[PDB]
Parts: C-alpha cells; structure tokens; sequence
C-alpha cells in the first residue's frame, strides 16, 4: 500500500498532522496522505498534559478551542474508540483586584460567543476544588465542560477516523527532499519512495523549521523546554468521588490538574530562568531524538513548586513521582503558523503551536475548510504565517519566544507593550530621531509613533484596563491636527508595484471598486468567492499600466500572497513587486498642510491645481517623492511616499518649514480616534473574512454594475437581495473612566446581541465612539443599547455617521 499520486500530502503525524488528515479525508478529499518520520505522536505529542480550555484571551482563537473539545466529546462514538477525555472544568484564578478587571475584560470579550465562561465566587470555588487556599481568593474565571484529554488516545482515534474516511498513513515514512513542479504541484522524496503530490503540508513539530529549509524558507520557530510535576497519591484527593478541575495559579504562574489520585502542574517560569533549544536552531534537530525527554531541572522551577504548595496546601505532604521536561515549538508571539505560505505555490502550514493539543481539532477543521474552499472559514490573521518575515532574525525569534514563555500568565492589560527583540532591522533613520520623543508601536518588525511625550507628563509604559498616561497627549495630537498641521509617521503600510500587460485586468477582477484612471487613487477591496473582505487596498494609478497598492501593516504579506495567487490562477501576464521596505511614508495633515508643504516643492500645492485623491511624483527639497492627497485623518493632508533613507531628512524640513503654524508631530493612538470620527472602517477591526462588505458600510466603494466579474460579485448581489440580517453602526457613550476600544459586549433588554470592533474617546464630544455590529431591526439612529466595559453596563445610542465630515466633503459644501 503505496500511493505515489496524493491530493494533499501531510508531513507529520502529530496531533496537528493526524487532526489535519482526518478532516480533510471526512470531508471527502479523496488520496490524503500523511507521512510520519518515525511513529504518530514521537515528536511533542506523546509526552503533554494534554490540558484542553474552552478559554482563550483572544478573540477567534476561542471558535478554535470550542471546534476543537466539541470534536473531542463525538470522537470515542464516531470511531469506536475511547480517548480518555476528562471534564470536570477549568477554573482560572485571581488574587489580586487587577486579575479580577482582568477577568472583566475578558467577559465581555466572551459574552458575545457561544463558548460558555463565568467569573465565579470564592465560595462556588471552593465547593468545586475543595483542597484549595482560600486565603487570598477574590474570583475563579470558569469554563464548565472542559479538562484535559489523553494525547496519545486522541491522536490514535483521530488516526482510526483519518483510515476509516479514505487517508492513508504512513510511517516510517520521513520526508527527505522536495521539489516544485512548473505546473504547482510537489514531488516529494521518502525512504518508500516519492509522491507527486498537488500541495504540501508541513505539520512536524519542532522539525518545522528543516523541513522548511527543504524549500528554501526560514520558519521563525524555536523549541523550548517545558516541565511538569507528577505527584504520589494523595489521601484528601483519593477520598473524593468528582474529579477536581483544571487550575491555573496566574500569580504563581502554573496550571495543575488532577492525575490518577495525585496531581500535576506545570509552571511558566521567568523569562530569565526558562530554557531552549538554540543549539537546535543553529545545527538542527539531533536525529534519534524521538519518544524522548530532556534531563529534569527542579531547580528552576523552585518559586512556583512553592507557590503552588501554599495554594494546595496538600502539595507541601506529597511526594514528586515524575517530573516530565520535554519540547515545545513556539513562534515569537506564541500563538501558530496555520495558513497557506506566501511566495511558494501550494505549500501549506500548521506548525509552531505552543497549544498543540488543544488547537488540533479546530485547526484541523479550519485548514480542511481553506483548502477546500479557497479561503478561510473565518477570519485568523493573527495565525497568519507569513505576518513574519526577513526582520523576524534567529535572534529576535529567540529573544521574543523567551518573553513570550516567561509572559504566559502575565495581566494581559489592551495595548499591551512588550519590548524583548527590540528594535529589529525594520526601521529608518526615523527611528533615531523619534524614538525619545515618543512611546514607539511595534508592528510586524516595524517601531511606530503610538502617542507622542509631553512636558510634565509622565511618559513610561503604563499599562491599564482603563485610561492612562496617554490618555491627555492624544488629545492634544487631535487637537493638533484638527487646528494646525500634524506629521506621521505611516511608513509600516504594506506597499506593492503592480505592472505588466494584464496589470490592469488584474486588479479589475481582484477588486470590488472600479480601477482609478491614471494619476488617481481610490480605495478598493478584494474580497473573496463567498463575499467576505479579504483586504482594504488604497490603490494608485501611477503611469498607464503601473499601479500602488497600500494596505495595512499586518495585512502585507497576507495580501500579496493573494494577489500573486490570483495571477498564477488567471495566467496573468505581470510583474509584481513588494516594495514594503523600499519605502517610506509620511502623513502631513490639518488645515495648514498645504501652506506648509507649499513653502517645500515648486510643484502647486493649490485645491486648484492639486485635488484630493490624486497622485503627483514632486520633489520636496531636492527630495523625490510620490505625493497622494490623501489622508486616514480625514483632514487637509497628504501622504508622502519617498525611499526609506530619506525619510529623516524629509522629516527634517518638514518640521522646520512648519515653525510659524506650529507643526508637530501625531501617532497611531491620535489617528484612530479621528478616523472614528469620520466613520472610516479599519480592515481587520470593521471588516475582514468574517464581513461582507454590505453589514460593515462600504457600499460605496463596492461597484456591482461594473463590467468585470470581479471575485465575490455575484455572492453579494445574491446577499443583497437576500436582505442584510446585521449592519455597522456608530455609537456615542459617557464613560467614567474607561473607552471601548472593541470586541466588547453589546446588550439590548437582557441579552447580548452583538459586538463593538472599535473605539476611542472622541475629544470633540466629549464622549466615547464605537463602531459595533447589531441586528437591523436594532440599527436606526437614536436607537438605545448597552455597552459592556470592565463589568459596567453603559447606555449607548447609534448616531447618523459621520460624526465629522472629512475636509473634502466640507470644502465642497462651502461652494454650495
Ligand atoms: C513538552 C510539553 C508540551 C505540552 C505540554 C506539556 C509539556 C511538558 N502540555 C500541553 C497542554 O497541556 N496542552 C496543549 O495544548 N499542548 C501542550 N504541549 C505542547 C504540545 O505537545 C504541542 O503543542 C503539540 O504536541 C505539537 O503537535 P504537532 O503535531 O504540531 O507537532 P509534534 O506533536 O511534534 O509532531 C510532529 C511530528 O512530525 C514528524 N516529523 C518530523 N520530521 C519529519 C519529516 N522529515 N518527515 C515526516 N514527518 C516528520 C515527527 O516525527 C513528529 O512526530
């Protein structure tokens, strides 16, 4: 039994691998075919705690987590065998009155999905873990229904579902080589032979990283060491009758469950203490490491097994049977690379998961779904695994993942900072200049303004759950805007150079606005076959046939390995260029932006000569720039496209030809709440795979009755007249001390029924803006709804959009 021809060819049989194989093979996907190295479960399977939560701190993460136990809880039915799945819930722990906001926040952000979760009382608490220090106890974070689940057990019966459903696995069957084909397809080298294979799929663990270098890619991947304690048994355990839930010491920083009639917990220790495998990154995987663990080290762990014997006081009398230590591949950012790859044809992957166990059933039936249907059943960027790239070095994947480990069961404040790795190579002389006069952003490798220091206020990292240092300083950056004339620094934005005959044809198909002629620029979408918005663009016309394209900085590399697909797919004849790190940009915007670049470039500068979204190459000062009249602020202003190396001096003159109107600089914090104020969607909070362009508002730039059948126009004109179920709306709130910033609960007369994407404090009004998506029956102006934030209802109102008019829109009215 030998198949040299397979549809999908699966490269490891771990949990993830064998998960991938079973739903692909169920949902009929005829020569699935998964090649295992040694055994199922030899890399990091075998040896986990096998924890499984329904909680998850993010936000889509969390369909992942409940597709992946709902799963579990079939499995032992649908295939005749049983996978020792435990579910007495888990129950997440605050000691202290920033835990339990913590906790808050997280409600809201889980009232509005359909998993389960509550925060719970001391007394309630105990009654379900009894062996519990009750001491300093103020709330339990609960997920009933949950626990953990026996690995090897899981990944067998999934293997069994894989066979009965037409996949055929095969091991010892290690992958050695492979080769593209002209046509897409793979050829693929094994010790039984080859397979020609339609697309490839790496799932091998912390062997992620030399399979990849197989095909000429780094996978910014690093294992790390992990260790749990395994204790005796013990008497006040074996004398109850329920299984005690699933704990996690966030304080202490580990989890513990219950394991046969003692326990098991598992620390994450400090950033400083805890170990990894650089030696494996530097010269590989040792081969013969398989089935294997690492030598234990008690040693490191000591302040949490103390911790953890005052919580449990029953844990100062046990004894410690076993103390497993054993591998994880983690990315930098600790969450996986699930997707199909950037810049390769038809490879695909699902790797670095610190989570393994707990994400391989949804990871499973969500890679099944995109490769079946050509996009993703709902929208996980942040999986995405090309938000990486050439800045994402050894040493940086090394120094985040080390945070990342040490960061586990940290406050997870919104706008969180970290700063190991920091700053990559991604920057410009720019940085340099700025970095000291601003809290910088990190994004995607870049250093970008937030919010901009004040004299006499405090300028550290401080993190909250409700307003903080930032807070008066992003005022005054949209007062400085709306008043005078503010500089930012924009230059993370993805940047792409698209020619070539079909250039035109190209873009015509992939985007649902009409193609601006040359020396235009309008705002365009790609949306996918079933209508859902796969990206936002700005697009440029810039020569006949030569075109930009801008997006979003996490949206890069996710958006051009689109379009690139889209070329290959329609023989396309183009050439496309990602010029991200070519360029720079810089925003000059405000009522006294053009008579402050005037005074810089011979070029007129008039609402005469010069209109807005046009397109303009100029020199300001001797310095060659591509000049757009446009701007996210919706004020007066220009974006400035120049090369990187420039983009100090162009700073430079910038803000000296300024001096009498009183220029200064803005950030991304100040940006967001004037884009609000506009009513501009943000792809990724407004729009993203899980929206059709119609709910979030963006009819106007979606062209139905244009010629070209662009993707996704027939699914809409099928949704539109099917009528809308929800739409976007904008919503005004008083707030004491606290501004949605999104994912936040939307409440109407008892019952959640929707969401809020984003928000900030609109220093105009006086009040906090969100944008939120509720049922139509509930979308009109003046329409009252309740707003969670941190434990507190707040009434809400839907207001006519836009709050403020965009200059343009004002500047015409004036004739009129
Ligand atoms: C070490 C550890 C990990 C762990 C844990 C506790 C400890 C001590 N507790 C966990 C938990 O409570 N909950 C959870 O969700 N995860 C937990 N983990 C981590 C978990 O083990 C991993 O996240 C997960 O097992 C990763 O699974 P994945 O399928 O991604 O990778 P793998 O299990 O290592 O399997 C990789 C397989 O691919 C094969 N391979 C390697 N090279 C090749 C080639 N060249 N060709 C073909 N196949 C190959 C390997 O043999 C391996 O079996």
């Amino acid at each position: 039994e030998w198949k040299d021809r397979a549809e999908t060819v699966i490269i490891g049989g771990g949990c993830v691998g064998v998960s991938l194989a079973y739903h692909l093979a169920k949902a009929g996907m005829r020569d699935v075919v998964l090649l295992e190295k040694s055994e199922l479960t030899a890399g990091s399977t075998w040896h986990a705690a096998g924890l499984t939560t329904y909680f998850h701190p993010g936000i889509n993460l969390k369909k992942i987590h409940y597709d992946s136990i709902k799963l579990y809880e079939r499995l032992e039915e649908e295939t005749g065998q049983v996978v020792g799945f435990h579910q007495p819930g888990s129950i997440r722990l605050a000691t202290t009155p920033e835990r339990v906001d913590e906790f808050k926040y997280q409600m809201t952000r889980t009232n509005w999905h359909a998993t389960e979760q509550y925060i719970i009382e001391p007394e309630k608490i105990h009654e379900l873990f009894p062996l519990l220090n009750m001491d300093k106890i103020l709330a339990g974070l609960y997920n009933p229904g949950d626990g953990h689940i026996d690995p090897y057990s899981l990944t067998m019966a999934l293997a069994t579902g894989a066979r009965k459903y037409g996949a055929l696995l095969k091991y010892p069957a290690p992958v050695t080589s492979l080769k593209p084909r002209p046509d897409g397809t793979w050829d693929v080298e094994t010790p039984q032979g080859s397979v020609r294979a339609n697309r490839i799929v790496n799932a091998a663990g912390f062997w992620a990283r030399e399979v990849g270098k197989m095909i000429g890619l780094d996978h910014p991947l690093i294992p790390v060491q992990h260790q749990y304690v395994i204790t005796s048994t013990i008497p006040e355990v074996k004398a109850l009758k329920r299984e005690l839930p699933v704990l996690r010491d966030l304080e202490g920083s580990y989890y513990l469950r219950q394991e046969r009639d003692g326990l098991l917990f598992g620390p994450y220790e400090s950033q400083e203490k805890m170990k990894l495998q650089a030696s494996w990154v530097a010269h590989g995987v040792p081969p013969g490491f398989g089935k294997e663990l690492f030598e234990s080290d008690l040693d490191r762990i000591t302040e949490h097994v103390e911790a953890a014997m005052e919580m449990v006081p029953v844990l100062k009398k046990a004894d410690i049977i076993n103390i497993v230590n054993g591998p994880i591949t983690y990315s930098p950012d600790i969450l996986p690379m699930v997707g199909p790859h950037q810049g390769v044809r038809n490879y695909w992957v699902a790797i670095g998961f610190g989570y393994g166990i707990i994400h391989a059933g949804g990871v499973g039936t969500y890679l099944s779904d995109w490769i079946l249907h050509g996009e993703p059943p709902f929208d996980l960027i942040e999986l995405d695994p090309n938000r990486y790239g050439k800045w994402t070095t050894t040493q940086y994947t090394e120094a985040k993942a080390r945070e990342s480990y040490g960061f586990n069961n940290i406050v997870g404040y919104p706008k969180e900072e970290r700063f190991a790795g920091r700053p990559t190579q991604r920057v410009s002389g720019l940085y340099k200049i700025l970095e000291s006069k601003c809290s910088m952003g990190f994004h995607a490798g870049w250093e970008q303004p937030h919010w901009f220091y004040k004299p006499g206020q405090d300028t550290q990292y401080r993190p909250s759950f409700r307003r903080t240092n930032w807070f008066e300083p992003v005022g005054s950056e949209y007062k400085q805007v709306m008043q005078r004339v503010g500089v930012i620094d924009l230059s993370p934005f993805g940047k792409f150079n698209i020619k070539g005959q079909d250039s035109t044809q190209l873009l015509d198909h992939l985007c649902a606005n009409v193609i601006p002629k040359v020396g235009f620029t309008n705002i365009s979408h790609m949306l996918t076959p079933r209508g859902r918005v796969y990206a936002e663009l700005t697009v440029s016309h810039q020569s006949p046939g030569e075109f930009l394209l801008i997006t979003g900085s996490g949206s890069e590399l996710h958006d051009l390995r689109w379009i690139e697909e889209a070329a290959v797919r329609g023989g396309y004849d183009v050439e496309i260029r990602n010029i991200t790190d070519e360029l720079g940009v810089l925003g000059v915007a405000g009522p006294y932006a053009r008579r402050v670049l005037q005074k810089l470039t011979s070029e007129d500068l008039s609402d005469d000569v010069f209109k807005f979204l046009q397109t303009k190459s100029l020199k300001i000062s001797d310095i060659p720039v591509t000049a757009i009249r446009i701007s996210y602020t919706g004020e007066l202003g220009w974006e400035l496209y120049h090369r990187r190396e420039d983009s100090a001096a162009l700073y430079e003159r910038i803000m000296n030809a300024g001096q009498e109107e009183g220029i200064d600089n803005f950030g991304t914090y100040a940006l967001n709440a004037l884009r609000l104020e506009k009513a501009f969607r943000a792809w990724g909070s407004e729009m993203n795979c899980d929206t059709n362009p119609l709910e979030a508002g963006l009819d106007y730039f979606i062209k139905l009755n244009k010629p070209a059948n662009f993707t996704g126009k027939q699914a809409l004109k099928q949704i539109k007249a099917k009528g809308l179920k929800r739409r976007l709306v904008c919503l005004t709130l008083a707030t004491d001390n606290v501004d949605p910033e999104g994912n936040e609960s939307v409440w109407y007369k008892g019952k959640v029924i929707g969401n809020t994407t984003s928000g900030s404090y609109s220093y105009s009004i006086q009040k906090s803006l969100a944008f939120a998506y509720v049922p139509v029956e509930l979308s009109e102006v003046g329409q009252q709804v309740e707003v969670e934030l941190l434990g507190k209802n707040y009434p809400a109102t839907i207001i006519q959009e836009p709050l403020v008019l965009t200059e343009p829109t004002r500047t015409r009215l004036q004739k009129d």
